[PDB]
């Protein structure tokens, strides 16, 4: 006995970023922004706007003096274009105070990958210099220092800075036919047993967000959920480990955009009549003891009306939406008591079906470009509220093996009592009171007569 | 409330074992739900319940299995070279790994799947063979597909399940047999 | 016989498939392209 | 049990009641004892035995679960006559033992 298996799968991607679409962003807190460079020539602008006007020109090898016209910050300027190597390509790093400063050279930058991080801790701005696999982070150092604006023209990656070793693996590498009798026969009797059963259920989440800046929410998913309670059947609390899920429901997936700005849930949840949810108690009761080999089952309990809150999000960026409206019903339904077999033993299930129907209002969210959603949400279906309650009773019809009487032994019984014998007294008076129908003759006849042992007791 | 009542008097029963073997098959079938997108964007793959009916002598007795396979219990897992229509998207492809439980269910007029009503005790000797991957091709609306190579899988025993719904006086008859599936190289 | 009944969940997938960033991205026949402006100025051009 | 849940073996009641005496020859750990052998019957008694989650009920006796029931001794209180010989070589210089 106890709570059967509910197969689940595991969030996926929760903590990995990709491309970004090129848009203006700054290297995040412990968050270092790999780059995909894609042509030669400058490939990312980062300006603190006040003392740091980088600018990380990509440079084919084979060539290791030229002068070139490069485009910093849209003005052709001619640079001194090298390479510290014949097969990997120099990132020389264009660091200037203005738009047309000193155009100071950093390096050599040789990546076979050609991808590199960018991140700023401790007021001191992180850039890759040196040959891979040995690109250390020198250090650029000036007033704001984590203050540069990366103005993008090629795809971005968030990777955190704990995983920041990985980003060197991407700066070093990149990416018969037989039956016989077992037992002789048994009796066994069918019974019926009515349980008025209390129903008190706070389901559970697994709220877990996905990647980006807790914008992205990977798995978003109730889970079974187990307490215990106390219900007092026949005015008696029986305690029940309670485990909750539900299964079928519609799996949908929210979408605001690629950027590390809009959400991006991997899995959201919407519920239909595609669904039950699936219940169980574990209680230790005869009556449900004998749910072994029950013949039928009957959930009469009455219809609850299930309304779910909302889930504050965890947006860096301004505030975060919020559901309105919205109901769903459940309604008890089909019993499924499934049977797990350990080698020599049974593991109980007693999958109880709610059915849900969703009704008005609609689950309203605001900002979105969706319109007409229903079911109840994974993002607070308590609303921090308490469990839900119902009184409804229970048929429970099932053959018990129980030998009523027999099988025992015939003499077993409480042992009644003798018989008082009768009293001396009274004695006494009756055989005084048989002496007179005695007769004579007879009387002298039998007294010659010798009787015996024999002949005393075989007369009675 | 608090009542408790009897139904039928004296009825008999006995134990009866069964030791006897059948053999087991399996092909699979890929529900490749497409988003809005051309193709290359891939909004969901999971499984169709793969439903056949297959026949077999059981020592000299044809009997025919109508037969449904589902898989439950999965690692997912999603791939993107982008999110525009041409670089290659897949919001979620699902990775069969050792975390994957299958159900079987067989559906015999057979005496013996008929004598099974009240199990007192059930187990099946399904060995560990050898399941690799596929080779699949893709369908896009521009260019070449992938190709899909590798990723064995053997079987394991996950027990068996009876199972009664009792919408009404109607008992529905389900039996899922469970499946662990164990992963052995060569890679995928 | 017959009916089993665990599908432990159910499948969607989108058809509008939410917003973009800019691209220079065409609509393919019998894939709409509809504009969502949010800046003043140019929007589409259409360049050969 | 290993597994599952445990049954409750019940109950349990007896009388004991006297039915004659004897002498017997009991032993200690280090010596023999003269000894006496009081000899009982016995009587079935209301509260049954129950043998729970399992196929017997309404049996009556004693079973040997739990004899002491936790009681640290049982005890009767009741009465003995001895008339014993002596060897006295007149009347009087009555031994002890």
């Amino acid at each position: 006995w106890g709570p059967g298996e509910i197969n689940d799968s595991t969030t996926v991607g929760p903590l990995l970023d990709g491309p970004y679409q090129p848009t203006t962003f700054n290297p995040p807190v412990d968050y270092w922004m790999l780059l995909a460079p894609t042509t030669p020539g400058v490939i990312v602008e980062g300006t603190n706007n006040t003392d740091r006007w980088l600018a990380t020109i990509l440079i084919e090898p084979n060539v290791q003096s030229e002068n070139r016209t490069y485009t910093i910050f849209g003005i052709q300027e001619q640079l001194t274009v090298s390479n510290t190597s014949q097969d990997q390509w120099k990132f020389i790093d264009v660091v200037k105070t203005t738009a047309n400063g000193s155009i100071g050279q950093y390096g050599p930058l040789l990546s076979s990958p050609k991808l590199y991080a960018v991140m700023k801790h401790n007021e001191k701005l992180y850039t890759y210099e040196g040959q891979t696999p040995n690109a250390t982070t020198a250090h650029y150092s000036t007033t704001n220092y984590d203050s540069v604006n990366m103005t993008a023209f090629c795809d971005f990656y968030i990777i955190p800075r704990s995983e920041e070793s990985k980003c060197t693996e991407y700066i070093n590498n990149g990416l018969a036919n037989e039956d016989i009798v077992i037992s002789k026969t048994s009796l066994w009797k069918e019974m019926q047993y009515n349980r008025d059963i209390t129903i008190r259920f706070k389901f559970a989440n697994t709220i877990i967000k996905s990647g980006g800046l807790g914008y992205k929410w990977s798995e978003i998913s109730f889970k079974p959920a187990n307490y215990q309670y106390t219900y007092t059947r026949d005015g008696e609390e029986v305690t029940a480990h309670t485990t909750c899920s539900v299964n079928g429901m519609n799996d949908f997936s929210f979408n605001g955009g690629y950027l590390p700005t809009d959400f991006v849930v991997s899995k959201f949840e919407v519920i239909k009549e595609n669904s039950y949810v699936y219940i169980d108690y574990w209680d230790d009761s005869q009556a449900f003891r004998n749910v072994v080999y029950v013949r039928s089952l009957a959930a009469n309990l009455n219809s609850v009306m299930c309304t779910g809150g909302s889930y504050n999000f965890s947006l860096p960026v301004g505030q975060w939406p919020v559901l309105t409206g919205g109901a769903v019903s459940l309604h008890s339904a089909g019993v499924t008591l499934s049977t797990q077999f350990t080698d020599f033993v049974s593991l109980n299930s007693l999958r109880f079906r709610f059915r849900l129907a969703v009704e008005e209002p609609h689950f309203k969210l605001t900002r979105t470009r969706l319109d007409r959603l229903y079911g109840l949400p994974a993002a607070d279906p308590n609303n921090g509220k308490e469990y839900y309650e119902i009184a409804g009773r229970f048929s429970l019809i099932s053959l018990v093996p129980s030998n009523d009487d027999y099988q025992t032994p015939i003499a077993n019984s409480v042992t009644v009592r003798q018989d008082l014998e009768r009293q001396l007294g009274e004695l006494r008076e009756e055989f005084n009171a048989l002496s007179q129908e005695i007769a004579m003759s007879q009387l002298i006849d039998l007294a010659l007569l010798p009787l015996d042992m024999f002949s005393m007791f075989s007369g009675i």
